[PDB]
């Protein structure tokens, strides 16, 4: 959910 580490 954050970053574009699109899971977290």
């Amino acid at each position: 959910x954050q970053x574009x580490r699109x899971p977290q």
